[PDB]
């Protein structure tokens, strides 16, 4: 177990590249995020790599589908051992109860179901290109209140909606935070942000912390940098 | 090479009861899809021993994630070889761009780039649940304009909609339409339904059958049945 609420998002295009920076760091300072890109790779293989290593993986595909392949996925992650999951909450309520279901036969050794709500790389100009008339932070909200109905454990925002939210779901409905950067960073195609401090302000959870780390020189002190930030 | 429309989507929770059908078949028959559940299982692995036997795998991951994310894991996607990859219209025009230019630097090897509308499990019923007003056909249209802006191949979509889109779209940007069962056939949790016949009817590409082949006893048999069928 960690102390740190940050999972470093390993977005690398190559195993060693990646392997290189986990062994600098150890489980004690943080959390490990394994998704699409690094999963479209090296499959369920390489999330047993970074396990047998001890770190918590948060296996993040964003299943969204038909509520059948929904549940089966899910199970496939409760199946890897993974410490927590990723599901759209766009992708409805039936689905969400479906997903929350195939996890019920792991019981205590289930991982975190979390829906994601609006991505963080979003504006309302972007939401506008679909027949969103809402914002963010708005439309955010109705996603999580339908997430937290169907008993999921957490959703995921921008930490810009981490208060808010704390407020109208509570301290148990955990709040995993990406888009998160520290001042003179990079920011891309994200949008929603904020610095891991004002990420911790607002009450997150959890932050998830991509290039910042990975995308600097001699990361593994970035992290242990951010970290003491944190404190 | 083969000519049928079908694509047969491989759910299963285990190898060798997957990998059994598939010996039963050939790749003149139909293409395999290879999906949330199968993929994290077994990873890209599988996807290479399906190719080894040399069928067209259909790559169904449904990306939808930041910009930055789609692109990269969309040309994962393109190293494994596959010939075709998923991604979600709701996730927006520039995470959409994104994903086609990352597929510029493999050009004539670049699996074909589809973008999933509405979720074919889904009616105006379940929509309404987030700030939808709109209705399934309605809403599956717009994402489907979006995504042919942005340059994609092809949509996915109820096989209900393979008219009015093949319509304002044109034979050009291609159709692939789950969500088929075939006559007294029991549907679950799929709602915009059509048979084989009524689907090769609105013009539809390609159609994914799942459960009606894989679900029935001697399924080889059911793929050569649907076949004729739609002939
Ligand atoms: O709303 C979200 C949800 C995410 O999972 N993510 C993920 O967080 C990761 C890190 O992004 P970054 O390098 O910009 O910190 C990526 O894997 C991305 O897909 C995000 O950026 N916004
Ligand atoms: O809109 C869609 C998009 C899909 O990819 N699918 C997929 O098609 C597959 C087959 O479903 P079925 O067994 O009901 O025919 C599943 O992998 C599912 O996720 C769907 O059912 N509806």
């Amino acid at each position: 177990v960690t102390n740190s609420p940050v999972v470093v998002a390993l977005d690398y295009h190559n195993r060693d590249d990646a392997l290189a920076f986990v062994d600098k760091i150890d489980p004690r300072d943080c959390r490990l995020k394994v998704g699409k890109e690094m999963f479209t790779l090296f499959g369920p293989q390489f999330v047993r790599e970074l396990q047998q290593r001890g770190f918590d993986i948060f296996l993040d595909l964003k299943f969204h589908d038909i509520p059948n392949t929904a549940a089966h996925a899910v199970a496939a992650a409760a199946d890897l051992g993974v410490w927590m999951v990723n599901v759209h909450a766009s992708g409805g309520a039936r689905m969400m109860t479906a997903a929350r279901e195939a996890l019920v036969p792991f019981g205590k050794d289930a991982p975190l179901l979390i829906a994601v709500t609006v991505l963080t790389s979003m504006e309302a100009s972007d939401l506008v290109d679909l027949g969103m008339t809402l914002s963010p932070a708005d439309y955010a909200e109705r996603l999580a209140a339908l997430t937290q109905k169907c008993g999921l454990d957490g959703v995921v925002c921008s930490a810009q909606e981490a208060v808010r939210f704390k407020q109208v779901f509570g301290q148990e409905f955990k709040l995993v935070t990406p888009g998160i950067r520290p001042q003179g960073s990079e920011a891309g195609d994200q949008r929603r942000i904020m610095t891991p401090e004002q990420a911790l302000s607002a009450g997150v959870d959890y932050m998830v912390i991509g290039r910042p780390v990975t995308q600097s020189v001699d990361p593994a002190q970035t992290l242990k940098a951010i970290n003491a930030s944190l404190q």
